[PDB]
């Protein structure tokens, strides 16, 4: 049926859209496949500026679609999110339904999380045994090591207000899209040299170390 | 009375209480074992999924009434157990935490703090650093609000502490707020937890000597001429 | 002509007032080296615990107008504010821009009145103000710093205080001075000093981080899209 992303192209800007809003919109080998084609199309235009995220229907993003590792080896969800926060591209997602489980990883690699009324961010993952281990980093570098993992032990449900006072949101107002356009109205007043390099100092002053990509992946996999 | 802290075992569930209350339920040598032995009973029963800390009086704890190379002290082994334990640990904060009182909160999974709750480093007015509690407190609120609450002694009442993040939930009675946060604890196991935990200590580490250097700045500051 | 400082000495404390109000307070090589000058001479007296930064007008300090592991001038200064026995203190009452920002977040404790304004206007230039990073996030975090600095965000006084760029925020950052200072008055100047080295060895920055930071704004500064958008400016 429909594609699991739609590509809308705009003026120094490519926007993602997850397009299977029936389906909750789950993450599945196909979306980060679409989403990692979709960020290189954006990426290989040198006058494309900004990637936007946005979805559909009342699920924003709900997580694996359930429907061995080598030693050093990372999986594409994590690939995924490391891009996000290293691209050149200024990452911008646009949350105006849920985000649950690596839903809010998807969210939070991005540099600037828009939420709207109808935003909600959940990790679920402790109720299914799990630990959230490659979401966890993108979420911790927003809301500080306690509150990620005192969310994560509790599967606490932020609304729009919450993510924003916890920073888990950058903004937040009656609908994510209408706070787009004043974010893509100030990026113009900069460049992509200028975004890449902020972008790669983040990296200089604020690491993952080299082998816990590889370590959040075998803890998802052992359980 | 004598007896630094009771233990009551529940459904999957071990309560330590210091209950000294008219002495204000101080950080002494005894405290420091009886918190240690109640970890290890909770630990060794392969049913107990939550360590809970409470206290009696008006007092959570008051703290501590005033080295060889890679040695660390007793506190600083209890707060990295309380990090480190497979059992989600509970503090339920009724009174007022001083000085050590503090991190031994902090230390805690999760700070659950009622209207009478109080939290103040005290140190730096005895001419003190509390580099044994610190790690634990910045875990929570960040860097600079660690340093500078130190800095300037600052009281939290239960509000300013869930704001900071040295509490993660707030209400009249910390008492109160327990059952519905055992009831969210009954959704996950014990090998969930205790793997959580050692990813949060993956992902944010305390270096190998900083028990040793915490350890040693605490005692060198006893023996500073400007301390007494 | 002007001095760029002033310095007034209290007891226990010595006051460097950023005192070119018609310039808006610039950051140029005469202010670093009057303010390490100012700082030296107050670590210098043994009764001094405390090195009070303010300023003078509508603006704070409005900015600016590689040997391998060298660092500039400024980077030196603001680590010194980190790393000094005395308990620094920034009073902003006024326009904080640019390198201003790192100024004000190198001290220990930031005091904000209702004229505070607090902007890294860097992005704006084609910067990345790369030096004045590791200050501001070691009191944000790095995703408020970065966002602020992505978006060139201002915040007043209010927001400053929430996000934990300002320690303290009232009417007048003068007026928040005075219980400060009876606060440190509990303690003394070993106890801060002890107190500072130990967040140095909880919250370390590694050896080549000033270099680098140094090195990137001088690359960026020779961007060819820099002069570009200065001209747009
Ligand atoms: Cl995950
Ligand atoms: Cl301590
Ligand atoms: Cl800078």
């Amino acid at each position: 049926g429909p594609g699991s992303v739609r590509v809308v192209r705009g003026r120094g800007l490519l926007r993602a859209v997850l397009d299977r809003p029936e389906r909750r919109n789950p993450i599945d080998a196909g979306l980060l496949t679409s989403l990692a084609r979709a960020l290189d199309q954006a990426e290989s235009d040198q006058d494309c500026r900004v990637f936007v995220l946005s979805s559909t229907g009342e699920d924003f993003c709900a997580g694996t679609d359930l429907s061995p590792l080598p030693d050093g080896a990372e999986l594409p969800y994590w690939t995924l999110l490391e891009r996000l926060t290293r691209s050149p591209l200024a990452t911008v997602a646009v949350v105006d339904g849920r985000a649950t489980a690596g839903g809010v990883g998807l969210a939070a690699a991005c540099d600037l999380v828009l939420a709207g009324e109808r935003a909600r961010f959940r990790l679920t993952e402790v109720l299914a045994g799990l630990v959230p281990a490659m979401a966890l980093p993108f979420v911790a570098r927003r809301t500080g090591e306690q509150r990620a993992f005192a969310a994560t032990l509790r599967a606490e449900e932020f609304d729009a207000g919450a993510a924003h006072r916890v920073g888990l949101a950058d903004l937040a107002g009656p609908r994510a899209e209408d706070l787009l356009p004043p974010v893509l109205a100030g990026l113009g007043r900069t460049d992509r040299s200028t975004t890449a390099a902020l972008k790669e100092y983040r990296a200089r002053l604020f690491p993952r170390d080299a082998r816990l990509g590889h370590d959040a992946s075998r803890l998802l996999i052992e359980r």
